[PDB]
């Protein structure tokens, strides 16, 4: 009725912001000239999907002000020049918590969060790196970067959780559940999980049922020369990478909701997604919790460089 | 130039997400009825007029929070009920972040603040709470306020500092230079600054010059029954209360950019809201930096709280 | 079948029985010195299970007793009695909560163990109960047993930003939101004084004027002070019960709640009204200190060991 | 008189353990009425930090730990697959009533002798497995002398810990957490102590090693040992294995909640690579030295403690 | 023993380094003259006669930093600008560590203290302000004062403790025993303790030993209205005070060795401060414990704004 | 002009004081007999050529602290006794912050940094050990060694930054600049940085122009074998070792102003530390912020064992 129309308009003038803003970034790169891909962030400020904290909620402006805070510099380990837009551009934050605000349900708030992500992908040459947010939220994003491509993309997810869950406390957007609705939509043909340490019978059944290879911490001795010489994507369109802050120990990044000692350093994780041979075609970080951090911000700088460094590998 | 038109493409959205959720809000509001006034919070992400930190841009999604935690009840101090949009409503943030991105200067962006605040006014009977966002944002929206009512208004200033400085560090939007800029273009008649106990020689001269009534806290034993007894707006458009959240002492309020010791106590300031007669037409809550606040966010719960009791004089 | 009540029973029998021995002990050395009318002994009700946001609580008595004797404070309350005196305080420690909870017995029988606690120190003279929550949940159980024992109502001073007095909070009878309706519902409590109230809805104010409760709220403090430093209570009923939940203060004073709630009483406001009420204090409770929730270096667990000081040199006489 | 004092004192003794008794009776009973299981961690907390030479926040950690094993963040699983609600894997007996027992005058040999004492009333229960939270390090003598008593014979023992334990009397306390494995090694409960992890040790600890026979893996010589020490085997041919593990065997960044803050230590992985490679008839096992108040306003050291005390459940359950 | 050259040259060095500094001070204050006062602050970095922790020792370079952080102006309450020499000068710390370090004895290293605020006060108009430190620094400071002076002093003690305990734990120098030294050399006539909550038989008994004027928190409201409208120092020559940054509530300074719940509030104290009718010729500012800070320095604030208070009142 | 007249007493009464204390502690190590080499902190409390935050300026006594803390041994890891003079001792602070206020340039502090470093070098056998203060008082530091010993060092320079900037924000004494200024002076043959991982192209172009040997992060698997058996010094003057603190992951070391993830371990550190092969002429350890160090002092530990474990192989 007169509600659901008000809804639509909201909804409209949300994605025409996040429309406009994207034609902005991609005449820009598009100016420059050379660009084969240019990553331009994209926030989904939602923590509702989360079972204990919903903290992620407030990170994308966090992570904004890491990547930019003067103690650091501009160049990625790499030497890549993160103030030349064909290597980073940010079209912004999707107004989630605007449109839960007027009663849009999660079938389609993840629908406008999916239309978001399309909106980046027809501006080119940008690609999707999207700032969580709940871990709910990869869902949308891979469905998107899926059905854009037309195939299934290759995953790595590094995670302490596998997420795959069928239906987590009866929510089928769980945090804990988007990986079974990305394998049940056909949206991913493999799926690399690394960092996993909490997983039960669940977990592991859903796991085999979807064709996971799932790497856990104590097998991590023997499986990391494997784990930092990756090559994926051959045959599929390309190659998406997950990673939910919580797959470094807490010692690394402690502004989590779900605090899982045993985990990977911060030079582990940079060791695998460095040597990565893969065509990148989206990427996100999510889980970080800014109210679980430190009072100076330790993990906002850890997720911070995350993005950073999957900038540089996005980008070509 | 193609650029400078797109600004006005994201601005026009940014203004039309405004206008479509301030819609919704008016029409649930005329739903109920009997409302002459109804406080609908509307966010101001702005942090960098500020002189030493720019952690307030963070700050209303934490007040948001806050207002709703689970371990608070939902009636005010007086026994109004949030949970009637009547009493309250939420038009949700402008989107300063954006704006500032796709290179508009602060002139534009403070008009678009303004064009924000007269969007709820024009919505009836919708009255805007203005969380804040470092005091610089009080400026456009007392001009708006001033503008829309069609004349001057009086104004209840909370804060420990006076903030009529001509032109701080060159900034003439310095979170600083607020109030003179507010005198300057006479959106206000009698302004009563208290709380006051950081000011310089050029605080008293521009507060004389303007004729401002400055209560410095050195004669707070004195002033308390006056300022627990006041009286404003006789003559005028209306009232406009700006409290920024360091006219607390900080052992009340540490979650600020200007620690300065000798405040009033939170009980302090109810005694003051709660007796103040007014016609309130409009109201900010600013300066509540969030990056400074305790690990359990005690300043959000003071900021939550004085906008609570700010709605339930607002509302009517 | 029924070897499983039975089973807990042996479980709570021994949890008494260990409250009974370590209460002679402390009775004893107090008559073994002579001369006291009264003698404030500490009993530890570690449960937080009944809140309604944090059970942080649970953990509180163990750091209020080391707060007590921290090396920074002396062993002297304000008007100068000395804590080191068992005649001023003693401590019976703690009601072993968890491990009753971990066998499976119901909230019934555990708040009977919390109350037949109480009766174990009351029946060693001249103790009187000081009891160290806890969740506001322990009050009900606490004021039934020393109503029981003494054989009437009480007076009760209840210094707390919330009433605490929901019929059904969340459907927990149990619940640390509803203790003072469990208690006027049972005739314990024959006056009830709410002081520091600052959160309270049309529930909390019906319930309020159906019991005859007299609620105190900070937005009137200025008008009510005076006659708030100057309280008599207690004429012509068996004493008066003290409940301060350290909410009751601005969260400034005592972050270290479950429920912060600005503009409370200063630590100062709330030593001015205990000194001066003038009171025959029969029993005492300091609830709802979360330390999970207090200052890196436990400023909240100084605040409940101070109210517990000053409570000690006012029940002990 | 004075010897009247050591009568009433027993009364509280005699009814702190009539009371872990009849805990530990229906863990048992519960354990043996689901049938199967060989053995069943049961765990048996010691609040007591009075030994500690630097701060006593230790008495405060068994209750902080319990919290963080059944935290709603966590899933009830272990790494390895074992499910935390069946009984038969992990049930809880609760907490010794140190400080009350203390409160009413008693010595330190009554109160450790308590201790032991508690233990062997889980061990009684079969097939209950003692995991005793601390707690701070002094409480692993009295525990490791219970389990030798009980089994009649020696064990072998796998201490991690930044620090060796074996000054013969720290500051003349017999009973200080820096002496409770010279306590150990005088009784004759030990055949092999595996020391892993230590980087803080004096002249005085290196002649203890020697005069004890102990073997001592300092961190300074883990790239070299680290292969040996996550292949270990211990407990063939004597009553089985006894686990003491200090917290501040971790680097203090991954364990900040701890008294003694000792730079260059292990990460967790590197402790679960250790117990979960380790071949062990484990017949107990302690978590100490985690100090509440040294931790972060999150916990983080709670769940360390937690997580260690879930993977040896994993372990000693069979 | 070629110790004594040493201990002999390392005091000389050390005090050398105060008289040059106080000499350039004063050179700068007469400069652009007419100031009868001007307050000189002086470092005594000394924690080892604190009962509980020593990190007092840390405070005065923590307090110089608050006084001039970019978050606060440069002007005190009652409008007196610190940039001028007249108002504020500051001759650093006495090195205290590198005394104790040589082997020199307490004895003789309060001597050094005393010496060192002598070096001040010979440097007309200089008066000298004191940044502790422990509140043993309290003896000698005064000493040195009264000595220079030629006669007693009234003094206001603002502490939640006396201080006057006989012999605390065996020493002397205990920051407990101060004033009993203090009143046991005859160089204060009244002697105001204010904020007092936490004292004992022995604290009673040697208040009524010395004659002193001991105001506990528990008569606060009945002796607030006098202790608001004090005049000392007629007579006699002059006023000193010494303030225990325990005076004030917990609430207000947490960043203390003894935490003492029920104490005055910062804008008390200012109360007492500005309305304090009297000649003040020296004052402290002790036991500030920045270990027991909060992350963002709040007492570190609370200490710089008495100490700017302070200076506002003895510079003339 | 008597202003410079001031300022050369004040200097020479502040070299005045290292020489007296560094002649007692000479005569000390003497007097015990058959030391070669013993090591003597000096502290330089410097902080203002920091780009980010001035925290260094207060390590000094605060890594002392750490080094004593009752909960530590005195034994370093190879069993080298701390108590020993000949293997430590201590001449304290070059008073900085007395210097700078007297109006001293940033020439004549450094010069001075450079003084108080040979007069402990005159004192045989002491080798010196500063404890910083910021980056930027290696560059004094060096150049007084090789001042001293009559030629160029090799250096280990352990640090998340190379500092190698020509004249970082306009300062040639910044911190982000030291290794410029030395590797200008020819005071260096080698200079290795280790755990490099924040660099720019001109950190690798200067790098690349004065023959730095720049080990990065994202190389450190592959380096490992080669940073654990390191030789250093063969044929010049001796071996510089300089550690920023930020060397290690901000997991162990958030104690700093430049958070920086994917760093060294503690042990790592040490690892390279106890195996390198080098007559050890001089080290310093710089960099540690307390201000943004843990409540309980983290970061203080690791600056203390760092320090420990270089006296026990500078002493011999
Ligand atoms: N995304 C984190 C979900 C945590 C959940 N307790 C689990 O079992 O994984
Ligand atoms: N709104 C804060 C203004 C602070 C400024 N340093 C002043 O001197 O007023
Ligand atoms: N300066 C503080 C002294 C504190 C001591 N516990 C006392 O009894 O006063
Ligand atoms: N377990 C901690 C003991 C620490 C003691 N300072 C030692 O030297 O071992
Ligand atoms: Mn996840
Ligand atoms: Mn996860
Ligand atoms: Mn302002
Ligand atoms: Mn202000
Ligand atoms: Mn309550
Ligand atoms: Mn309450
Ligand atoms: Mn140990
Ligand atoms: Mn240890
Ligand atoms: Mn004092
Ligand atoms: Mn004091
Ligand atoms: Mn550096
Ligand atoms: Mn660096
Ligand atoms: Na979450
Ligand atoms: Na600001
Ligand atoms: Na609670
Ligand atoms: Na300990
Ligand atoms: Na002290
Ligand atoms: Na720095």
């Amino acid at each position: 009725s007169s509600i659901e129309k008000g809804q639509n308009r909201v909804i409209d003038a949300s994605l025409t912001l996040i429309r406009e803003r994207a034609k902005l970034k991609g005449e820009l790169v598009r100016l420059l000239g050379g660009a084969k891909a240019s990553t331009s962030l994209l926030g989904v400020p939602l923590g509702h999907n989360s079972s204990f904290l919903q903290g992620p909620a407030f990170a994308p402006p966090r992570i904004r002000e890491a990547i930019w805070c003067g103690s650091t510099n501009s160049a990625t380990e790499e030497g890549k020049e993160l103030k030349d837009p064909r290597v980073l551009t940010d079209v912004g934050d999707v107004p989630v918590q605007e449109i839960r605000d007027c009663g849009v349900d999660d079938d389609r708030l993840m629908n406008v969060i999916s239309e978001s992500v399309k909106l980046v992908m027809e501006e080119e040459p940008l690609r999707p790196l999207v700032l969580g947010g709940d871990h709910s939220i990869s869902y949308p994003v891979v469905r998107a970067v899926s059905e854009k491509l037309g195939g299934p993309v290759d995953i790595l997810h590094l995670d302490a959780h596998p997420d795959i869950y069928d239906c987590f406390e009866g929510n089928k957007y769980s945090h804990a559940s988007s990986f079974a609705r990305i394998m049940e939509g056909g949206y991913a043909r493999r799926l690399l999980q690394v960092g996993i340490r909490s997983i039960n019978q669940e977990g592991r059944e859903q796991g085999k049922r979807f064709g996971v290879e799932q790497y856990e911490m104590r097998t991590f001795s023997k499986d990391r020369p494997m784990l930092e010489n990756l090559k994926l994507g051959e045959g599929v369109k390309g190659v998406y990478i997950s990673i939910d802050v919580d797959c470094l120990d807490p010692a690394f990044a402690p502004g989590v909701s779900h605090i899982e000692p045993g985990g990977l350093s911060f030079r582990d994780v940079l060791n695998i997604l460095h040597n990565l041979q893969a065509d990148v075609v989206g990427a996100d970080v999510v889980e970080f919790n800014p109210q679980r951090d430190t009072v100076d911000g330790m993990t906002a700088m850890v997720a911070a460089k995350l993005v950073r460094e999957l900038a540089a590998k996005i980008s070509k």
